[PDB]
């Protein structure tokens, strides 16, 4: 009765995919990483009395030139799409990523959510909250902003994708 879930985290490089994930899994914030390498963490969390066994696939960053498969993996239960609120490039990229992702998954009922990370960098913001929100809304996707410096916001992200998959 302990459920098993695999989540893939996608996004442009340096948006904080690894930082968010590491914050969630190990409760700490890093300043460095291995950018171009796929990393897969395991995490146990209880959500609403229900135990979940998480596999989190921290992917190598993608851009407009990254290859997306034409078919989906049945063993992946949700997708977290991450951009940085400090990078317009990361934001335009996340739209391309989403579009190719939709090509891959088709109409299958596997949730995809949108996360604008680095909300703590107040003075470097180039993407408004509204733009992220309305993008997500246009995808019928959940939206959150986050800071890998703030454990609760990282928790909220992974908690939310699990809640979407359970719908
Ligand atoms: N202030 C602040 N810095 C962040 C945040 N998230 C990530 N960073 C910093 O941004 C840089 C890139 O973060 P990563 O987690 O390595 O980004 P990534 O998406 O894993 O990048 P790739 O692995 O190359 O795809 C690192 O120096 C982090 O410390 C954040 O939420 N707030
Ligand atoms: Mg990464």
């Amino acid at each position: 009765q302990s459920k098993s879930r695999k989540i893939a985290i996608l996004g442009y490089r340096s948006v904080g995919k690894s930082s968010l994930t590491i914050q969630f899994v190990e409760g700490q914030f890093v300043d460095s990483y291995d950018p171009t390498i796929e990393n897969t963490f395991t995490k146990l969390i209880t959500v609403n009395g229900q135990e979940y066994h998480l596999q989190l696939v921290d992917t190598a960053g993608q851009d407009e030139y990254s290859i997306f498969p034409q078919t989906y993996s049945i063993d992946i239960n949700g997708y977290i799409l991450v951009y940085s609120v400090t990078s317009i490039k990361s934001f335009e990229v996340i739209k391309v990523i989403h579009g190719k992702l939709l090509d891959m998954v088709g109409k299958v009922q596997i949730p995809i959510m949108l996360v604008g990370n680095k909300k703590d960098l107040h003075m470097e913001r180039v993407i408004s909250y509204e733009e992220g929100k309305a993008l997500a809304e246009s995808w019928n996707a959940a939206f959150l902003e986050s800071s890998a410096k703030e454990n609760q916001t990282a928790v909220d992200v992974f908690k939310r994708i699990i809640l979407e998959a359970e719908k």
